[PDB]
Order: structure tokens, then sequence, then C-alpha cells
């Protein structure tokens, strides 16, 4: 029993992780096969990035000019490309502890575990979700860029982040692994406005649905509901629109309580409508909204991985 | 910016796991050295878990009674003993993949990250705090016993907690890798009750600050107080008191703000007697307290580890 968010092993990540220096700016990059890949504003200086033309940079940087650290040991650059935001720097050695890996573009509402990196070492792991405004809440610093976050999927690991920067309310971006932002984000320092972030209703149901495995059922009414009743509601709370897909995605979650979505539906209805009068739930006195369908079955079966 | 519970990375850890099988019962090992550790109800039918005698019950047990397995590799045990709650497993091959380890008792209030894990194979990590009544709030299903707690300092693990049983309330309760219980309870089936559970004050100060170096400076009033007279209001809300020790340790958040800790104090007072009527704090519409002031440094400086 217990519900935490819990992230995935980071193991197999931390073998692939190095130190991108070019100049003074110093930051983390993803080595996989003979390829580093990091944040292509490491060629910038602290000058350059009010508005950087990352061509004409680039032209007067060599592959001598990056220096590439694997601990103690360094790696020797003889190929350099850039690929969108990202920068892939081809090395001579490749990465023994190399995973069996993919490159995967997540969509909003999905979840991810973040590695955060510092000067190539890792510091810690936590679980993220990609908002509906394609901004993430993460806990980064200064020199945590090249952080990339990831999935297992049994023995594969799933890259689908790698931390860029930081918006002025402290909600951070960045972009896949094939260098293209998540958002309309550029890798500029100048003013950018992230949207409105609105509530991914399908994973607080899958929230409210581990409660009920767990032992929390006050929030249960007697009232069921309708997709269209339920969201007509939903709009008014900044909610995302319930859909039928989303209504077989807690079918392993319904048919393990016993509970309809749509009954669980009218329960959150009262939930968004009354509030919580101090009662908790799942030891959260607000509606969660960071588990997906997926990580609630994972932590109320107990998938493995290797 | 940002604030997130993070958890150590598991890659030291994830080496050093085991499955461990006796009869039917099968459960996870700890692997270090030529030695395997695994709490000592493996030997338990599930009728024998009722009224356990652990010393005849191992007496009609050998070494070749227990199936040590690391992967698609198993160990062959080649002598046992019981050591507390713990049985030592000795294997004839040493761990290759050992790493530089500790065992520690941990104090109440202090954090961990936990690995869980089945069937030897490592599931998910997730960030843990030992409570005052000696239990922890963790998330852990049938077949998790045998994961362990770690904390990570530069580059020594120190191992502090192994999960043994589920208490009826839904919280956990374990040992340290010396077989002792944190707390009052017995690997026996059967109704044992937890003390009552207080917070932890410190580690509400800490994260307080945390919220305070992140934006959030609506709780902040003009008041100050005295020791005496918040350990006062403490006392009726279950809280734990506050030491001039507490105040030498939130030492680098008070002087990173600015702001006193007995200032603090009075706010903390203001938000139990008041509430937050609404608003939130680093996310959080409760008073957070498995953040204890070590971590919130951490995730403010950006400690890295190897």
């Amino acid at each position: 029993s217990g519900f935490r968010k819990m992230a995935f092993p980071s193991g197999k990540v931390e073998g692939c992780m190095v130190q991108v220096t070019c100049g003074t700016t110093t930051l983390n990059g993803l080595w996989l096969d003979d390829v580093v890949y990091c944040p292509r504003h490491v060629i910038c200086t602290s000058e350059d990035m009010l508005n950087p033309n990352y061509e004409d940079l680039l032209i007067r940087k060599s592959n001598h000019n990056f220096l590439v650290q694997a601990g103690n040991v360094q790696l020797r650059v003889i190929g350099h490309s850039m690929q969108n935001c990202v920068l892939k720097l081809k090395v001579d050695t490749a990465n023994p502890k190399t995973p069996k890996y993919k490159f995967v573009r997540i969509q909003p509402g999905q979840t991810f575990s973040v590695l955060a990196c510092y000067n190539g070492s890792p510091s810690g792991v936590y679980q993220c979700a990609m908002r509906p405004n394609f901004t993430i809440k993460g806990s980064f610093l200064n020199g945590s860029c090249g952080s990339v976050g990831f999935n297992i999927d049994y023995d594969c690991v799933s890259f689908c982040y790698m931390h860029h920067m930081e918006l002025p309310t402290g909600v951070h971006a960045g972009t896949d692994l094939e260098g293209n932002f998540y958002g309309p984000f550029v890798d500029r320092q100048t003013a950018q406005a992230a949207g409105t972030d609105t509530t991914i209703t399908v994973n607080v149901l899958a929230w409210l649905y581990a409660a009920v495995i767990n032992g929390d059922r006050w929030f249960l009414n007697r009232f069921t509901t309708t997709l269209n009743d339920f969201n007509l509601v939903a709009m008014k709370y900044n909610y995302e629109p319930l859909t039928q897909d989303h209504v077989d995605i807690l079918g392993p979650l319904s048919a393990q309580t016993g509970i309809a979505v749509l009954d669980m539906c009218a329960s959150l209805k009262e939930l968004l409508q009354n509030g919580m009068n101090g009662r908790t739930i799942l030891g959260s006195a607000l509606l969660e909204d960071e588990f997906t369908p997926f990580d609630v079955v994972r932590q109320c079966s107990g998938v493995t991985f290797q």
C-alpha cells in the first residue's frame, strides 16, 4: 500500500552523463554510442545569449574547441554538427555502458523521470509531467542544462527531454533529443510567456482511483454524471476535457475498484465546486494531476524492469 | 529554481539487489561483498507468520535451502546466520559491483531514498523520512520486502533501512542493516499499534525557507517570537519542540534569505493558528515536513556526488 511520486531507476542513465565545456560555459551532455548530445547554447558567451546567431557563432568553432569529459577521462572531438537546438559532437570512443535506447517526443500530460546533473555528475532524480502549456515544474539550478528526462519500458530507455532554459516565473522549458523545443520557446535570453496551465483531468481521475485503492473514499458521493455535463463544469475550472479515449484508458482502474468512470467524474465535480473542506486525499490537500493512469497501475501492481 | 521531492541516484544500489527464495517465499536481498542480507521471515510459510519461532524454524533449514539469484545467474549459499531480524547468507562469489558503503542507524526526522524492488529487480525510487513514531510513509506492495533505504555522501552509500512489514493503517516498518527494528515493532503477523505521528518542526522551517528562496513570501508576517513562546504553540498542534541546535542547523538558510529563525517561527505560528486560507506554498496546500535542512541546501546549491 501507499502512494508516492516514484521515479524510474536512474542507473542506466548515470553512465551516459558527461561534461561538455566550450570556452567558459560548462554543461551536461548525453553520451550514446560515439555521439554526445548537448544544448547548442554551450557555444555562447554571457553576451551572445541576448541575441544569439547560432549559425554565425558555430562558424568560429572547431572540433578542438569542445572539451568533453567523462569522469577523470576526456573524449576527443572528431566531428560536430547542429541539429535544431542541440549539438551532436562525434567522439572517438563509443560509450561502453550504452543501454538499449530510443528517442521519443512525448505528449502533454505524460510523465517522465529527470536526472538532474551538474558538471556531468548525477545529483538527484525526480518525476515530472509535461504540462499542457509545454513547460515542466522541475528543480534546476545553473549548470543543470543537458540533464535529460527519460522513461524505462522493460529494458529500453526512452529519452524524451533535455533541459535548456528557465522561464521568468520559475517553470522550465526544453527540447526533445532531436533538438525541437516543446512549445513555442526559443533559446534566447529574452522575455517569453508561457500559456495558461490547465489541469490534466485524466490524471486527476487516475489519482482519485489510487486513493480509493488505498483507503481514502470520503469524496465518493451518490451522484453520477455524463461526459457533456462534467466537461461543462471542467471548462470553468480550467480542466482538460474528458474523452471516450480517456475512459477506456481508465478501464483497468475502474474495474479494480468497481467504480465507473462517470461516477468518479461526479465525485470530482463536487470537489471542484465545494472544495475539500480541510480533508486530505492520499496525504494531499490539492488535486494531484501528475500521475498518469499508467503510473498508478505501475505503483498498484508492481512492474519491475531490468 | 523550483523544488521537488528529489531522490538520490539509485545506480550504485541497483547492482546490489538480488532475489532470495526459501520454499515458496520470495523476496529481495542486498548483495555486498560475499554476504547477502535479507529479512529473516523468508524462512516462514503463510502459517508460520502468525507466531514464528525463528530459532526453531532455522534449525530445519540448511545452506542448500536458500536460492539466491542475481539476474539469470544464481549464487551458491555456503553459510547462513541470523543477526537479530535479518539473515546473513554467505555466498561463494563476491559482488563485483560492490560500492564503498556503510551501515548507519538513522535518527527520526532524517530522510533517505528507497529503491523499491520486486523479485530482485529495481522498480522505482522515491524519498522518505523517518517519522517520529519510527514508521515511514512509503509505497510497498507484496514481495517488496528486502528493499533498502540509503543515502549517498560523495562516493559512499549509507544503507539505513530494510523493509520488513506493513502496518494495518498503511504505514511501513523495518530494520537497520544490523537487524534491529526502528520502533517497538516485531516481525509477527499480529495487531501492532504505531504511536502518535508528530510533525518535524525543523523540517517545516527548512521547507518554508526553500519557499522564500523560490518566490513564495506571502506567509511572512510582521511579528517575531521566542523559543518558549513558539514551543508552547507547537505542543497544541503536535509539533516537535524546537531547540537551539535546530536554530544552528538552519543557519545556512537564515543567512541566505536574511530572515532570522525566530522570525520564521512567528510566521509558522500564524499558519498553525489561522491556516492557509486557500493559498499554496511551493505548490502544496499543507505544511511539508519531509525535507531536512540538509536536503534543502542540496537542492538550492547543487551538490553532485559521483
